[PDB]
């Protein structure tokens, strides 16, 4: 253990396309507990010199969710003992707290947009669009895209750009439209009709894109906090084999900040066809 | 520094349900051996240098060369 | 600093069997008091006939 010295650590380019589709979602934020929703339609008489049937529907829906940073232990167990040998191990953590906060913010879109996790549970935008079955079977299509944008600005409120995922973005590029006009092409800027669309890894999420314009996006603040006495172990190998965590400082600080989304029903997305 | 030193890390997602914080970073290190050695000059350039120390000419192409 | 031994279960996330946690929960108190007795007082009390 710690024989050789690397004197190297990732830094940059990666975590900033997580933390501007985040940022690209656009939702209101609120600093008190709980949610209040407005009331909606209400009947009314079409008969003469009658009073008929009046009747008004109340609407209203609380949100609050809790989020917290999971802290490392693997890792973390080799890099308590470079920690106290090297000194840019220390400048290391704090790179790594900011790709920490950009997986806070991953884990939260993969929960609602691709259904990965159970951060949101409820208010999810690809269980929304399963319960409301929008979603295209098999390859999208240019004159099928086109389409599917139409008929959802016809019944819900329209969206400035549909989420990419990478690898959709790519097969999308080769398809050539009818007219004479290149299909899906950057030149600076990728986008899908007109606003600039924001691309996200995702493990679920492999092929389709789905456009959302209303989502709520809330946060308490910012994730730090001290880090003091070992919990949770996992994996740990320095001397003795150890199943439980104790002794000592903590090697991996643990973050909690928390984070609230809600969903209004706008995704549609696409899914490809196995036979 | 001699040869190449390279240095890569990774950082582990955390739990959403707070109860034990997450640890483990992995580390990656990558290092190349042995480097290319010019070619000295043999019979081609031998046969020039005697010219180059009687003409003026020559000289100058040596140089150039 | 305050470690506890008796180990109650919370409501948020999972209950813990092992005493003492990490994060700061319990309030420690640090008072001491001797009193000297004069060996002479009066006292009242009453009793069942």
């Amino acid at each position: 253990k710690d024989g050789t010295l690397m004197n190297e650590f990732t830094t940059p380019i990666l975590q900033e396309v997580m933390e501007n589709s985040k940022i690209m979602q656009l939702g209101k934020y609120e600093p008190m507990e709980g949610t209040e929703k407005k009331f909606t339609f209400w009947a009314d008489k079409p008969g003469a010199y009658w009073v008929g049937e009046g009747q008004k529907i109340e609407t209203s829906k609380a949100t609050w969710v809790n989020a917290t940073m999971r802290a490392f232990k693997l890792g973390v167990i080799l890099p308590v003992t470079k920690e106290f040998l090297n000194y840019t191990y220390s400048q290391f953590f704090e790179e790594m707290k900011p790709m920490i906060a950009e997986a806070f913010y991953k884990k939260f879109d993969e929960a609602g947009i691709l259904n990965q996790g159970n951060n949101p549970f409820g208010k999810s935008i690809a269980q929304s669009i399963e319960k409301t079955n929008k979603v295209i079977k098999g390859d999208f299509t240019q004159d099928n895209i086109i389409d599917l944008e139409a008929l959802l600005e016809d019944d819900e409120l329209e969206a400035n750009a549909f989420i990419s995922k990478t690898q959709n973005r790519s097969l999308l590029r080769k398809i050539v439209d009818p007219e004479t006009k290149e299909r899906i092409y950057d030149r600076n800027s990728d986008s899908l009709d007109g606003l600039p669309v924001v691309n996200l890894k995702s493990s679920n999420l492999k092929r389709g894109e789905l456009i959302t314009g209303d989502f709520d996006k809330l946060i308490y603040g910012i994730p730090q906090l001290i880090e003091y006495k070992i919990d949770e172990t996992a994996q740990l190998s320095t001397v003795k084999n150890e199943d439980g965590t104790p002794v000592n400082l903590f090697e991996q600080d643990m973050v909690a900040l928390r984070a609230t989304m809600h969903v209004a029903l706008h995704i549609a997305d696409d899914k490809a066809f196995a036979k």
